[PDB]
This record gives structure tokens, C-alpha cells and sequence, in this order.
């Protein structure tokens, strides 16, 4: 196995290869990553065997194919501790790899390739296309509402659910809800899977803001996303996910509209004073106006006034602060909508210009 | 207690004085606020180290003295918007804070209740520039020992000698040496400023023109930069003498870019034990050869270009230290001054002997 690659050619599929892996892998060879010449295409694999990525590198360069594995975290430093613009010369020298550039040179212990472990054989039996600015508007929205390895396994990932042409995205921790859908220009089946939070993350960060299309498909137990030179794989979770559409509150008729900066910046005052577990703040709204209230179990008090659109009936509501602001963070646009009912219910919250993302907060009393 | 200032003007005081507080004696995560002859004096103490800020009350005021939750008024102040203006008030036992529309309560501890660091006097004194203390504790602050047994390390020597400022810190391993002339003919002198008083004494130099004035006594330093006032208590204990640690008679000398030399030394220990991150050294007339090694059996080899003229030699370090060393140069090149294998190694910036760097072989 040999080959010579561009130091710069070599970075980004390092990162896109690198992310799967486990700090404490269960195999010597999991911290490896598999490198393949091959009909004039250098391949890297990295996985953990739940999800895995390849990357793909075209070799200008003269070549001889070959196989073998290396420590993942140390061929990237090296390659990334190079100069800039630099060349970099591989091959493989019995159970060693060299890699040298300029009067730099490393010998890399390696693992056999034939010991690197596959994922299960499986067929897709949904398919689509779609921008990568689609994908990731879609994860971004709803991402931070994902549970964190809750007991409740199906939550800890992200429901990626297909119906007519549209493609929607939902997460939630139990708690608080983001839900998020675009148009696809595809007609699609009726269908739904759940993608493990860490395999939400891979994909969000393979795509590269580019313009390269996104080819997703989904099986059974699987699902795949392939952009441009990357190929990333992972395992479904096998659980069923709550229906979005029943938190949704029903026909909220009274709306509030403000500066989303504004009415971020004040809850984020009123915050500071709201209590550190539960930090529950009280919203008093009125003709145009809206007044935040917070206290902690120390008396210490917070009151924000604003001005914002509204003309519906006056009402008190309680909310968690940090699912609110949660929100505001995410949302990041010039006007936000707070669609209510009453004290008793939840509030949806949207982008005052588009209601393609829709999030849900219970109400707090106080 | 009454007073009213813009954000603009409270903002900095607060982060300066507020940034190191804790609970601990609850108060001591207080700050203490006192209006007095048309100032506010902003407070903030651990009970070693003191920072005082004082700013102008241009509006209407009225005299009184309170203590409030430092973070959570720095973060209400700092969440304001830009441009605000800042009525402050006590009743009863909170303390009132408003800015257009927005309202805040806040809880108090009495003044009388907020503790003094005890009367001193000063014996020596000077000014310098903010940019030279500034530079003086740049070049040296990494080498402080951090927790070690022997206090005196774990802090920095502050010397005075003809008209020189000097720091040392050394943690036993490494050592950094800067001097900076300012002047002023200078007592010979010396004292140990607690690593957490050197943070903070950094961290007060805002980048400005206003001078600093120092003043040490016997069991204390302080620094007048603007309306600031720190002050910190000092640590016992013999420090090392530097010129001891400094090699008598360093006659190899080694040039080489910076950038290049630590570009070399990190790719390398990559492939280092990852307990000791030794690195050898093989240095010969123009050359220099960097190689690593690991239980592994795995290796990495660097060789550059350098001038160097005399006798062939070998030897060993921890990476981590040179490469400490080369990032506080910030300069185009490096001197490496050299005596023999087992023997300490001195490191310069090529354009300046202002600072010195000591480390030992492996
Ligand atoms: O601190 C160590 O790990 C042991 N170092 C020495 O035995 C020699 N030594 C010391 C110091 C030192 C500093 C250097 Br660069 C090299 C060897 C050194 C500074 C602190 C000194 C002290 O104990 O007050 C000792
Ligand atoms: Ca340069
Ligand atoms: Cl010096």
C-alpha cells in the first residue's frame, strides 16, 4: 500500500472518519481507522460499530493498492501538525506504516485490515434527495431538544418522519418538544424512524454548508447519508417514538409577537433571579405590553416590561426560562410569535415569519 | 444609598472586582458598595487579596454603604443593553436596581459585616508602564508551580535591582526569568505575589496609558492602575535564587525560527511516552534532529536547518516544557544555550535577553 496526498486533501475526511469513535473501544482495532488504495481511490473507515463514516480521496499521485489500520487520533495529529501545503508520502512497511513529508517522518503501529469490522448487510427501502441546507436546517432546529440518555431510550435521538413531499424532523426530552418541517420536491412513503443522537451529530456535521447534493437512504434498522466524497452509515433505534401532533395546544387564539432579541435579552435578565432548579417565570400579558416576573427561594425579584403586538384577552402564564430561551437561541430571527390559551395550557412558539419550526413549552404554575 | 451611573461606567469596575469572588462566610460573594464624597467604591476580597474600584458619581447621590451579590449584579449590569443608564438604591434589606423598564431586588449583608485586610505600610515603591508589567508577568506566569508542597513557588518573585523590575516563577522543573528597566534607581529587593494576586494583577491591566504605581511592605503588594486599587498579601518562604538555576557558562549556542522549532517538537511528541513526552535531541553544526519515541515501538524523526557551530551533543527533555517556552516567546527566533547532556539548557528570544528561559534534561 502506498500513496502521496496533498496534507490539505487528507484534513476534512480525517474529521468526517474521526467522529464516530469511542474514547474506550471494546476492539484494539476501534481506535484504528482502515485505509484503502484501491482503483485509484484512497478510502478511510472509522466506527464504533453502532454507525460508521467513509471518505473518499481521489489519488492524482502514482500509487499500489493495499489495506491496513492506524491509530485514528495520532495519523491526525500528524497530518494536521504538517505544514501547510505540505506533501504526504504513505506506506506500509511490514506492521509498521511510514508517513513522511519534507524530513518529517513517523512510524505508525498497525492492526490487520482484515480484522476491521463491517455493519450488517442491509437493503434500503426508502429513499430521497435533497440539500444539504435542508438537512441541516432540519437538525438544527429541533437538535437541542433531544434527550440526553434518558431511561427513556427513544428519546435520546431524533425522529425523522417522511410523509407526501416534506421531510420533518421532531425532538424532545420528555419535557419541552421541537418539531421542524421543509418540502422536498419528492413524493415519499408514510414513514418514520428514530436516528441515535449521536448519529444526528455525525450527520449534521458531514454536511459542509456545500453544494453538493444529499442522498439519504433508510431500512429497516439502518439508515445511510451519502454527500459528495462521504459516506456515513448508522443504526436505527428500535423504539417507538409520542406523537408530536397530541402536545400541539389546539386552536391557541391569543398571539404575541416581539423582537426576538428583545424579548431574549429580557428573559435572560429575569433569569438571573429566577430559582436555579425549576427557574420558572411568570408572564403577565396585556394590550401590547408583556411583563416578565422571577423570584428564587432567597425573595430576590426580577420584573422586565415590554412593548410587543398583542390584542387578545389578558392572562398570566408560568414558563421554565431556560426551555423559553432554549428556543430564542435556536430560533435566531428578527420576530417571534408566542401563540397561547391560557394558564393552564402550553404555548407553541415559532419564527413570527414561518412556521416550518414549531416549538412546545409546558406551563409552570408560577 | 442612592446613586445612578450608566452601564458603560459601572461595566469594567464590576468585572474587575466581581470576576475571582465565591461564597466561602457568605460575604465574601458579595461585593461592598459604598457612595462617599461623589464616589462609588466598588469592593471585592478572599481575605488575601483585595481589588478596589472607584468611579465618579456625575448625577445626584446620596451617602451609604451596603453588600450585594457580586455575580448576579455583574450579570444584570452586563445584561442591560447598551447605552443604559443604572439607578441603584437600598430598602430595607435588598437592594433596588433599575434601567428603563427593567426592575431587579436584590439581597443584602451589611457593610459593618464585609472584612478589612489589616493596616500596613509600604517601604518600596516605583511606577512603570501597564505594557511593561504587562510583559514582566507574560514571560514568566506559565512557570508557577500551580499546588506544589513548597508554597513559595506556587506565586511569583517580584524583584527589584538598580533599575530593573524582575519576575522569576519556577515550579522545580522549568524556570522564567524577565527583566525590564524602568527608569528608576531601585532598592535590592524581593517578595513572593500569590499565583491568584498575579492573575489578578494582569488581568487589571486594561491596555491603557495610565501608568501603574506599585508599593510593597512587608507582608503585602499594591497596584494603582486608573481608579483600581488591588492589594494582596505575600507568601513566606526562601525562593530560589535564579542565577543558580541559570547555567554558568551556557558557550553552545543554537538559532533557529520559533514557529519552526515548535512545529517540530509537537509533531514529535506525538509518538513520545505519554507519561514522561521525552524527546531527544541531536544537535550538530547546522542541524538539528528531533526523535520520539513510545512503548509502542513506534517512532517519529524531525530534522531542520539551524545555525550552530561547536561540539556534537545529545539530550532529553519533556516537550511540554519547550514547547511552554516557545509559545511565551511570541518572536521570530530562538536562541538555545547549551552546556552538556546532563545539564540545564537556557532559551532566549535571538533578538532579546530581556527574558530567560531555563529547563531541565530528561
Ligand atoms: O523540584 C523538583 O522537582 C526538584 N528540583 C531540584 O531538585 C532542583 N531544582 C529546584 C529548582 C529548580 C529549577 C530548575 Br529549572 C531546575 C532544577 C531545580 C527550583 C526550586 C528549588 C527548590 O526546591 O526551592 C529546587
Ligand atoms: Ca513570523
Ligand atoms: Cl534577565
Amino acid at each position: 500500500m502506498k500513496f502521496t496526498v496533498e496534507r490539505e486533501h487528507l484534513l476534512k475526511p480525517l474529521q468526517q472518519v474521526s467522529g464516530p469513535l469511542g474514547g474506550r473501544p471494546t476492539l484494539p482495532i476501534l481506535g484504528n481507522l482502515l485505509l484503502q488504495v484501491a482503483d485509484g481511490t484512497l478510502s478511510l473507515t472509522g466506527t464504533d460499530l453502532e454507525m460508521e463514516m467513509v471518505a473518499r480521496v481521489a489519488l492524482v499521485q502514482p500509487h499500489e493498492p493495499g489495506a491496513t489500520t492506524v491509530p485514528a487520533r495520532k495519523f491526525f495529529d500528524i497530518c494536521r501538525g504538517l505544514p501547510e501545503g505540505a506533501e504526504i508520502a504513505v506506506q506500509l512497511e511490514g506492521e509498521r506504516m511510514l508517513v513522511r513529508s519534507g524530513r518529517s517522518r513517523f512510524s505508525l503501529s498497525t492492526l490487520p485490515a482484515a480484522d476491521f469490522p463491517n455493519l450488517d448487510d442491509w437493503q434500503s427501502e426508502v429513499e430521497f434527495t435533497l440539500p444539504q441546507a435542508t438537512m441541516k436546517r432540519l437538525i438544527e432546529a429541533t437538535q437541542f431538544s433531544m434527550a440526553h440518555q434518558d431511561v427513556r431510550y427513544y428519546l435520546n435521538g431524533m425522529l425523522f418522519e417522511t410523509e407526501g413531499e416534506e421531510l420533518r424532523t421532531v425532538a424532545t426530552d420528555g419535557h419541552r418538544l421541537a418539531v421542524c418541517s421543509m418540502p422536498i420536491g419528492q413524493s415519499l412513503p408514510s414513514h418514520s424512524v428514530i436516528v441515535p443522537r449521536k448519529g444526528v451529530i455525525e450527520l449534521m456535521r458531514m454536511l459542509d454548508g456545500g453544494d453538493n447534493p444529499l442522498r439519504v437512504q433508510i431500512g429497516s434498522n439502518n439508515i445511510r447519508a451519502h454527500v459528495g466524497d462521504f459516506i456515513f452509515t448508522s443504526k436505527l433505534v428500535d423504539g417507538r417514538f409520542p406523537d408530536y401532533r397530541r402536545v400541539l395546544p389546539k386552536n391557541p387564539d391569543k398571539h404575541l409577537e416581539a423582537g426576538c432579541d428583545l424579548l431574549k435579552q429580557a428573559f435572560a435578565r429575569a433569569a438571573i433571579l429566577s430559582n436555579e432548579k425549576f427557574r420558572g417565570v411568570r408572564l403577565y400579558v396585556s394590550e401590547n405590553q408583556l411583563k416578565i416576573t422571577a423570584n428564587n427561594p432567597e425573595q430576590e425579584e426580577a420584573e422586565e416590561i415590554l412593548d410587543v403586538t398583542y390584542s387578545g384577552a389578558e392572562m398570566e402564564i408560568g414558563f421554565n426560562v431556560s426551555y423559553v430561551l432554549d428556543v430564542l437561541n435556536a430560533l435566531k430571527c428578527e420576530n417571534v410569535r408566542m401563540m397561547l390559551t391560557d394558564s393552564v395550557s402550553s404555548v407553541q412558539i415559532e419564527d413570527a415569519a414561518s412556521q416550518s419550526a414549531a416549538y412546545v413549552v409546558m406551563p409552570m404554575r408560577l
